[PDB]
């Protein structure tokens, strides 16, 4: 069974900013997501203050970078308090409406596309590199659900009877054919190192 939904249409409109908009800044969509990961794994650290068993479900707070030539993906995996499938609906859980509002008046008054993190919708800074785009993800509570777009106005989230995932999110970045740097380990240590090198949780770059 898969849902099909259509995007909001100022979210329509973001992605399409992204995708069609000349930007050579490519590589802070890295960052960005990194940031969503670290942020996610924030949010399981603190609801386990209070309840411990809420980490039953993996008690390692992580990220990791998964590169697959052949498959032509790059895949960022952390181990946070994913999203419930109203969630994934939702913008994955995002306020990507009033944040998009908030980005496209930045932009007007001199900002650039490097900042959309300040006003997070940092997610779909994705579609930078990535023509197709699956999430992954696992709430406690909730089943596995596994959301995709390649952009034109929709996304599909069905229920994920893949690879279980004890709790978090996976995003599988579909590359562009012409962003195949983003595959290369010394690429990928590089833009870490530039830019996610305080993050406090590992980030560990599998090999291939």
């Amino acid at each position: 069974e898969v849902e099909t939904f259509a995007f909001q249409a100022e979210i329509a409109q973001l992605m399409s900013l992204i995708i069609n908009t000349f930007y050579s800044n490519k590589e802070i969509f890295l960052r960005e997501l990194i940031s969503n990961s670290s942020d996610a794994l924030d949010k399981i650290r603190y609801e386990s203050l209070t309840d411990p068993s809420k980490l039953d479900s993996g008690k390692e707070l992580h990220i990791n970078l998964i590169p697959n030539k052949q498959d032509r993906t790059l895949t960022i995996v952390d181990t946070g308090i994913g999203m419930t499938k109203a969630d994934l609906i939702n913008n994955l859980g995002t306020i990507a409406k009033s944040g998009t509002k908030a980005f496209m008046e930045a932009l007007q008054a001199g900002a650039d596309i490097s900042m959309i993190g300040q006003f997070g919708v940092g997610f779909y800074s994705a579609y930078l590199v990535a023509e197709k785009v699956t999430v992954i993800t696992k709430h406690n509570d909730d089943e596995q659900y596994a959301w995709e777009s390649s952009a034109g106005g929709s996304f599909t989230v069905r229920t994920d009877t893949g690879e279980p995932m004890g709790r978090g999110t996976k995003v599988i970045l579909h590359l562009k054919e012409d962003q195949t740097e983003y595959l290369e380990e010394r690429r990928i240590k590089e833009i870490v190192k530039k830019h996610s090198q305080f993050i406090g949780y590992p980030i560990t770059l599998f090999v291939e």
